[PDB]
């Protein structure tokens, strides 16, 4: 589509459906959080911290996304690479998860959360070790399921650090103040 | 390249534009402390808060996709971001109608009636304004000889994050407080 020469009403059309099948699948988020409601009720501070957690969790599985279909597009890398690929990134997602924790660690402390320090900690370590693999092995799984993982591998990524990053925090919520 | 750098490496590379990000984003633990009073009234604010900010950043990306792709090809001029601000502001009017129209489908459904038109109002708005974030930053970026590739992504999606929750939260305690 050339975006010049098409209108508002023309723009809709062709947004309109990608953006429908992503918030049908988002609403998924909110039957977990009701699902924790217990543990919501419980620790009033608890929400305040979903949007930085699943928010870094994105963050980290779109640059090693990005790296990967660079790295592939590029030929640096093949479909045939994607277990060495695997064994490295979790070296480097553990290495990110304790850097990302520790800051964040301290501004739950700055707020003055004392009981979430660990939930937290322990949390965003997981959920930036596990985004950054799914970031790593979805453009394997892309490109050998016949799509480019350039076009919509971003809002995967995501959606799918979103799920998981709040079924890691909320279950090790409940582990821990329960 | 990839092939060529070893885990420290890897992490030497990616750490501080992560750093960065975090250290922006965490002002969004900051402004939902300034409304627990509203959050500690209804519980069921925080169900749809993921979803809520997670759109906005589907909205904003894929509008920077646009813009990114017609400029890289010359479709559009850095002279053109007046023009297609004022459209974008259709798109993103209809855009966040339809959005909203199905995720008050999902409130109505989990059962909270008070949040029907604070859910409805804080998405239209979140889409209306998270889509001219997506329009306007690959020319804020052009300008400053920035490439989008790997930027242009995680700053729609936090920019989004912090907005967002300014609007969905000021609705909230507009509508209940
Ligand atoms: C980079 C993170 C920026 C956050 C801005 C807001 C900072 C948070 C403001 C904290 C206000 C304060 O004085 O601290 C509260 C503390 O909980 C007393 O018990
Ligand atoms: C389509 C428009 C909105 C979705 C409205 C329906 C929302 C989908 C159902 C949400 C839900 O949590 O489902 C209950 C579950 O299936 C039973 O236990
Ligand atoms: C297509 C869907 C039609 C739903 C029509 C159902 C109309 C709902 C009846 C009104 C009602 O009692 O709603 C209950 C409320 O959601 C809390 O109990
Ligand atoms: C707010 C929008 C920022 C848009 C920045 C685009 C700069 C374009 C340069 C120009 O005005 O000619
Ligand atoms: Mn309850
Ligand atoms: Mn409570
Ligand atoms: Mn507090
Ligand atoms: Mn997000």
């Amino acid at each position: 589509l050339v975006y010049s020469e098409a209108g508002p009403v023309a723009l809709w059309l062709a947004r309109v459906r990608w953006l429908v099948i992503l918030i049908l699948t988002g609403m998924v988020t909110s039957s977990i959080l009701q699902g924790f409601e217990s543990v919501l009720e419980a620790v009033t501070a608890l929400a305040f911290y979903v949007p930085v957690l699943l928010g870094t969790g994105g963050n980290t599985g779109n640059q090693s996304a990005t790296l990967i279909i660079r790295a592939l597009a590029t030929r640096d890398l093949d479909l045939r690479d994607w277990r060495r690929v695997f064994l490295k990134e979790m070296g480097v997602g553990l290495l990110l998860g304790l850097t990302l924790s520790f800051l964040l660690v301290g501004k739950v402390y700055w707020d003055g959360h004392p009981l979430l320090l660990p939930v937290v900690g322990v949390s965003l370590v997981l959920i930036v070790f596990f985004a950054n693999l799914v970031g790593a092995m979805l453009p394997f799984l892309l490109r050998r399921l016949g799509v480019d993982p350039a076009l919509v591998s971003n809002p995967l990524v995501a959606t799918l650090s979103d799920v998981t990053g709040l079924l890691i925090y909320l279950s090790v919520a409940r582990l821990l103040l329960e």
